[PDB]
């Protein structure tokens, strides 16, 4: 007999929930029915979390399984099409028994910073599919549709035993509205479409969030709805998608693709997220979803909120031990701070880390003169090494303190070593869209990186990077960094509005 764990509705649930959490990618397993067992649901979903579109996800344990039991294993992706994502399937066409047929994927690169600002935007592109493995689901011997005798019956049909079908994807995109619309369609070769799924999702971040509606819902094998669709947009300023489906009973696991024209479009950031190595004072980006409160490292999740005012957050990933400091508990909608490796005692590619959604351009107040109060974190390197960490104390901690003037569009700005009553750096930047750009100065002869004869810091005119967070701009964030043989600095602050009591 065949036991297995009795699920509840809820757990169920549950589990569908877990797949909406964004990734990279994703890739499942083409379900094969035991001998003993009549029906098996798609189940092995995995997250992708390489960043190489090249790699296929499980190509490899599938060419090997491939490979010991003689195989045939065919790949597609849509890498002859798409620049930033890759969809589609790996399977051995030449499956019989037992062993695996191959994975059903999407994935994605550089999860999108910049949004187009506006209008109705079209993606086109491809998907794909597995389905379950059942018996008794109605799926006939033979399949006008899908080669073979009773195809979907012990094996999993995909969109690669199609009878000369094409599989093609359309996107309506209201970037205005952040809101979704799409088609999924079914092309034979007589160039007859067939509409199988109608898709609807919201856009929060760089992804999106919604359902499919199986229009047939006759079909034995492409007629169940789905409520778990998520996506997302991917490219630097959102010129391709991917994303996928579950079905509500786990009988089809669908993937795809789209990709805009190349009518170039004003975009707009939505996502700042980068880091600043603390041996090379260079800036690098980050993965990120358009949560501020999580941290992606190497494809994994940290996340960084906490009781405290900032919070360690300690997490294995890949082996590597990572260990981040991030800041603060009163900013909802930016977060930032340090990172390193963990290796023993000692810490390796030591680096300051920037994250925050930014608020939407037209929300950015037209006028008014705001106080912001938050801290920052930095390392100054000249000979010997000034640090910054930030702290709770706005008297005489390691603050930073904003004079924000909407209306002149210009930001002033103090950076203070804690203690201090007069600020080691001072920011002077100009407000454009929701971010705002200027420079981070020393006073003429800056300040002492211990407290004679040891080194004084000094720095000109340090490009300063920043930007608004929150719906209403109610916080805000930036960076600067240098290097040179005189001296070098990474930053990062954060800063909260204020109201006067």
């Amino acid at each position: 007999v065949n036991y297995t764990d009795e699920e509840t509705q809820k757990r169920k649930k549950e589990e569908l929930d877990k797949l909406m959490e964004p990734a990279l990618g994703y890739v499942t397993k083409i379900p094969v029915n035991i001998p003993s067992v009549r029906k098996t649901e798609i189940s092995e979903i995995d997250t992708v979390t390489d960043e190489s579109l090249s790699l296929v996800p499980n190509e490899d344990k599938l060419r090997t399984i491939a490979n010991e039991n003689y195989g045939s294993v065919v790949t597609k992706s849509g890498s002859n099409t798409m620049n930033f994502v890759r969809s589609g399937y790996t399977i051995d066409v030449v499956h019989y028994g037992l062993r695996d047929k191959g994975y059903v994927y999407y994935k994605g690169v550089h999860p999108s910073k910049e949004l187009p600002k506006g209008n109705i935007i079209v993606y086109q592109g491809e998907w794909d599919f597995t389905s379950n493995a059942d018996l008794d689901a109605k799926r006939p011997n033979y399949n006008p549709e899908f080669n073979g005798y009773g195809a979907g019956q012990e094996v999993g049909v995909t969109s690669a035993d199609a009878k000369e079908r094409t599989y093609i994807s359309k996107f309506n995109i209201d970037f205005s509205n952040k809101k979704l619309n799409g088609q999924l369609l079914t092309k034979t070769k007589e160039n007859q479409e067939k509409l199988r799924y109608t898709v609807e999702a919201n856009i929060s971040g760089n992804r999106f969030r919604g359902k499919a509606t199986a229009t047939d819902k006759t079909d034995p094998i492409l007629g169940k709805d789905s409520e778990h669709l998520e996506g997302g947009l991917y490219g630097p300023k959102s010129e391709e998608l991917a994303g996928k489906f579950v079905a509500h009973d786990k009988s089809l696991f669908a993937v795809f693709s789209g990709k805009r024209g190349n009518d170039v479009l004003e975009t707009v950031k939505i996502i700042d997220a980068s880091k600043i190595d603390l041996t090379t004072f260079e800036s690098s980006e980050l993965n990120n979803f358009g949560n501020a409160n999580v941290l992606i490292i190497d494809g994994q999740k940290i996340d960084l909120a906490g009781a405290d005012f900032k919070n360690r957050k300690t997490v294995d990933i890949n082996g590597k031990t990572m260990v981040a400091i991030a800041c603060c508990s009163n900013l909802e909608y930016m977060k930032f701070g340090q990172l390193w490796q963990k290796e023993g005692e000692q810490t390796k590619d030591n680096s300051l880390f920037l994250q925050g959604e930014r608020t939407a351009t037209d929300k950015i107040p037209v006028g008014g003169n705001y106080k912001y109060v938050g801290t920052w974190d930095a390392l100054v390197s000249k000979g010997t090494n000034w640090v910054a960490e930030a702290d709770n104390n706005r008297e005489s901690g390691y603050r930073s303190e904003f004079d924000v003037n909407f209306g002149d569009k210009k930001v002033s700005g103090k950076l203070f070593d804690k203690g201090g009553i007069v600020p080691v750096f001072m920011i002077n930047a100009d407000i454009k869209g929701n971010g705002f750009t200027g420079t981070a100065n020393t006073t003429d002869t800056g300040f002492a990186l211990d407290s004679s004869q040891h080194g004084n810091a000094v720095f000109s005119d340090i490009k300063v990077n920043g930007g608004f967070y929150g719906p209403t701009a109610g916080e805000l964030g930036g960076q600067f960094h240098h290097k040179s043989d005189n001296g070098s600095v990474g930053a990062v602050f954060g800063a909260k509005r204020q109201i006067e009591k």
